């Protein structure tokens, strides 16, 4: 560890504080994570090998001393500053449908070897001059966990979480990450959160509101699930013209695919990067101020 100087605070994960660092031999610059069972290390070194160029590289593993820090690849930005720093006038259209064609693609990867992200959010997504958006901080969540709370003396946050999971479903799926791409998805195009709750509940009654309190009908099995109380308020469903606007009719549509209640009836990521939305997808480059 005394390989690296640290340079600043990057971030403040769940898993532990993040700082940009310089390999003091091949001067590269990283993201040094310090955040351990046996079973983790197993975990979090099996990623090592799952490259891929929307993934966040993750360099090393280090564990010294009961201490570990993870070494992953440097990008200058996440998505939720560049969104923040794209307020007033909000991301281009081609670029968002950029963006979520090369996510898709990166979970599309990950899923296929049968590895979930568990926690999409856009501080997660980070973002180069060159016009890539990568996946960061994939497969940590089931090497380790992921409590209400965590030691960063910080809050957790919902607004991503499929529901599945917050109705107590334990053996959830891939399909979590297409609900949390979706989420993301319609807040870089309304420039606002869909379903910012403040605690499981709100989270969920949030998206009830939205997309209608869910029954068999639209979600074989539902009322079987842990945390499903028959007094949930019945929400109708809002027409999601309502919802991302001013989104065209082939988004709209694959928006709705991925935000289907049933998992296994929502879209997959291989799937979706079949959509018609992606027709006509490009590869612009963003105006990043770094
Ligand atoms: C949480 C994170 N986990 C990883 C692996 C992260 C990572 C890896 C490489 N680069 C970065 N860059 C970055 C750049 C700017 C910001 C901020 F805070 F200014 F928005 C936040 C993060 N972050 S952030």
């Amino acid at each position: 560890m005394e390989n690296f100087q640290k340079v600043e605070k990057i971030g403040e994960g769940t898993y532990g504080v993040v700082y940009k660092a310089r390999n003091k031999l091949t001067g590269e610059v990283v993201a040094l994570k310090k955040i351990v069972p046996s079973t983790a290390i197993r975990e979090i070194s099996l990623l090592k090998e799952l490259n891929h160029p929307n993934i966040v590289k993750l360099l090393d593993v280090i564990h010294t001393e009961n201490k570990l820090y993870l070494v992953f690849e440097f990008l200058h930005q996440d998505l939720k500053k560049f969104m923040d720093a794209s307020a007033l006038t909000g991301i281009p259209l081609p670029l968002i449908k950029s963006y979520l064609f090369q996510l898709l693609q990166g979970l599309a990867f990950c899923h296929s070897h049968r590895v979930l992200h568990r926690d999409l959010k856009p501080q997660n997504l980070l973002i180069n001059t060159e016009g890539a958006i990568k996946l960061a901080d994939f497969g940590l969540a089931r090497a380790f966990g992921v409590p209400v709370r965590t030691y960063t003396h910080e809050v957790v946050t919902l607004w991503y979480r499929a529901p599945e999971i917050l109705l107590g479903c334990k053996y959830y799926s891939t399909a979590v990450d297409i609900w949390s791409l979706g989420c993301i998805f319609a807040e870089m195009v309304t420039r606002r959160a869909l379903f910012p709750g403040d605690s499981e509940i709100d989270q969920l009654f949030r998206i009830f509101r939205t997309l209608g309190t869910p029954d068999e009908v639209v979600w074989p099995g539902v009322t079987s699930m842990p945390d499903y109380k028959p007094s949930f308020p019945k929400w109708a469903r809002q027409d999601f013209s309502k919802v991302v606007p001013p989104l065209d009719e082939d988004g709209r549509s694959l928006l709705s695919q991925m935000l289907h209640y049933d998992p296994n009836k929502r879209i997959s990521a291989k799937a979706a990067l079949a959509h018609p939305f992606f027709q006509d997808v490009t590869k612009p480059v963003p105006h990043l101020r770094l």
